[PDB]
């Protein structure tokens, strides 16, 4: 469901960042390590709540496109997708 990823994706990244979950998706087309201030510790924890979450399974290579929520919540979509478990419209 495309408002569930895009919510739960949110709520992650939020709790991850320590940021408030507004503030995050207004900023969602921006880049997460030149503007939000996260490393790749912090980008390799959203994968895994994101993998947590979801029920879902995400290799590791896909850390190249961990880099704003909106590319997030693509990567998610798509993993979703791959795994039968995707309703968009
Ligand atoms: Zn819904
Ligand atoms: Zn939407
Ligand atoms: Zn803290
Ligand atoms: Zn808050
Ligand atoms: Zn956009
Ligand atoms: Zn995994």
């Amino acid at each position: 469901d495309d408002e569930e990823i895009e919510k739960g994706v949110t709520s992650i990244v939020a709790e991850v960042t320590e940021l408030d979950e507004k503030e995050i998706w207004e900023k969602r087309d921006a880049n997460f390590f030149q503007d939000l201030e996260i490393d790749s510790l912090l980008a390799l924890e959203i994968l895994a709540l994101i993998e947590k979450k979801f029920k879902v399974q995400i290799p590791e290579e896909k850390l190249v496109d961990i880099t704003s929520l909106s590319a997030t919540i693509g990567l998610t979509k798509s993993v979703l997708a791959e795994s039968g478990k995707l309703e968009h419209h």
